């Protein structure tokens, strides 16, 4: 996230995950039913898949759409970015 | 995709699909095995996935990268595909 | 799908998927726009995993859950399966 | 999870991942690059899902495949699971 309203509120995503994987940690710890344990798993990955469009959204913005930039720079930009994209489907 | 290399190599994946929906739809209707169908049906997803994933490159190749565009140009282009990669993830 | 009301709705899903899927072979044939193909494509891809779904459900049902079955017998059922459900 | 095994390696993939979103929390507090956070938002995404799949696996071995159980117990178990297998 380049503007600090983007960095703002991608960690506020993290760290209420954050918060997620600790209640989850304590569970396991804790010897809560596996019933609770699958749903909270569940919970970690849709917020993770959650952060994850949210900040394919942000860097593509930020680097292929914004700025003066010429067709050479963003192609590096792509092919950064292009090994991420192949793997998130 | 623009180029007619990029079009071709679509067009292939698409028909290895179809021939794949086709045998499916004859499973089916042939009482096949129910793990075969499920199997096929796994297959059809794979393959789905893996379409997408290198159409989502193609286009964002042929749209936000090549050609001499202004960034305003990039953000429309960015907003027509903006809600298919929300849904993509 | 055993039953004949699970049998229909899956083939409905799948020839409603023959359709999309020949759409978009009629588009890339007829050379129309990145956009519109991209959307169809990603019509289809979502189809393909609402359908995965639907028969999942369908075979843990049918072969996990119906049946005066032995742990034994549901454990062979269960491995045919398992790689399938890792991967989705 | 049931076993003890099971129960070591969830616990060892949460705290791997714990160790990631703490990472990830420490770049974006002290400002760094949007392509390494954005690889780091991808590890987690990733192990997020390996975690669900293999918990799956776990829940389904232990409620559905073990266990001298009826059919009606295993539907109330399936229930309880139908919708988090659809989603994923």
């Amino acid at each position: 996230p380049h503007s600090p309203e983007d960095k703002k509120r991608i960690l506020t995503r993290v760290r209420r995950i954050r918060g997620q994987v600790e209640a989850l940690e304590r569970a396991l710890e804790s010897g809560e039913p596996c019933l609770a344990i699958l749903q909270q798993i569940a919970a970690v990955r849709g917020a993770s898949n959650g952060l994850m469009s949210e900040m394919v959204e942000i860097h593509l913005k930020d680097h292929l759409v914004s700025g003066e930039t010429t067709p050479d720079q963003r192609a590096v930009r792509m092919a950064e970015i292009g090994h991420l994209l192949r793997a998130y489907l």
